[PDB]
């Protein structure tokens, strides 16, 4: 059948929004009230991959845009990339596995770990306007937990 798809925002644990900042990049700040709308929305798919209870392969697109979060090496390193595609072939159920996050459920907080590269995660910085990056631990001071807001 088709793939599944809901509209979502995300906000990290410390309750900061997600905007696109310009060409590819996703940067993380407070936001409440007018500015709320300039918030990101995800067009989150559920797609082919190992799953369990509390582990779910999502890939993330940005509601009706043809760009995808990835994950690939750049300068030989595991990094979060906004990637442009086809939109005739988009979404679809076998994601190209740059594209799968396993979307895991701790303690009320959901993680994105990066289906290609195990333990890198969707990650924040403390400080404001700080882009979205990759990072190869759910521990120390960058932010790996969120929460998700369900949009009509
Ligand atoms: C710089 C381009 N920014 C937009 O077009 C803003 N929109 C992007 C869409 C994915 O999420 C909702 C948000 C309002």
């Amino acid at each position: 059948a088709p793939v599944r798809s809901l509209n979502c925002t995300l906000r990290d644990s410390q309750q900061k929004s997600l905007v696109m900042s310009g060409p590819y990049e996703l940067k993380a700040l407070h936001l409440q009230g007018q500015d709320m709308e300039q918030q990101v929305v995800f067009s989150m798919s559920f797609v082919q991959g190992e799953e369990s209870n509390d582990k779910i392969p999502v890939a993330l697109g940005l509601k009706e845009k043809n760009l995808y979060l990835s994950c690939v090496l750049k300068d030989d390193k595991p990094t979060l990339q906004l990637e442009s595609v086809d939109p005739k072939n988009y979404p679809k159920k076998k994601m190209e596995k740059r594209f799968v996050f396993n979307k895991i459920e701790i303690n009320n907080k959901l993680e994105f770990e990066s289906a290609q590269f195990p333990n890198w995660y969707i990650s924040t910085s403390q400080a404001e306007n700080m882009p979205v990056f990759l990072g190869g631990t759910k521990g120390g001071q960058d932010i790996t937990d969120f929460t998700m807001q369900f949009v009509s």
